[PDB]
């Protein structure tokens, strides 16, 4: 994909309604169905401490950045075949840009 910085204020609303059910962003934050996302950018996949991932998410070994995250969030199951989740993706590019703008700051 091709990320363009958007609205982190809209990104925070999108995280609450589309991600927060399964994830947290705070340092030391708890894992829910999905892993806590603190430090996700600039780190390889399957490395949230204390979270047990599928072989698919571990074997992907993607170094998370703004662009591959955008591609991933479009359809996680297409990007990482074998990943297990009741999530189909964030289809609108504007949403992905807004979400990632917020996420880059929230997980820092
Ligand atoms: C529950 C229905 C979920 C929603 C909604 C979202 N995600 Fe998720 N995510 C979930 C699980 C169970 C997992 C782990 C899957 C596995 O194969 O083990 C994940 C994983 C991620 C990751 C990868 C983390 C890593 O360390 O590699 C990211 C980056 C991620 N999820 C982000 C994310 C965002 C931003 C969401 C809202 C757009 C979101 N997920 C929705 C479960 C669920």
């Amino acid at each position: 994909a091709e990320f363009k910085a958007g609205s982190a204020k809209k990104g925070a609303t999108l995280f609450k309604t589309r991600c927060l059910q399964c994830h947290t962003v705070e340092k030391g934050g708890p894992h829910k169905v999905g892993p806590n996302l603190h430090g996700i950018f600039g780190r390889h996949s399957g490395q949230a401490e204390g979270y047990s991932y599928t072989d698919a998410n571990i074997k992907k070994n993607v170094l998370w950045d703004e662009n591959n995250m955008s591609e991933y969030l479009t359809n996680p199951k297409k990007y990482i075949p074998g990943t297990k989740m009741a999530f189909g993706g964030l289809k609108k590019e504007k949403d992905r840009n807004d979400l990632i703008t917020y996420l880059k700051k929230a997980t820092e």
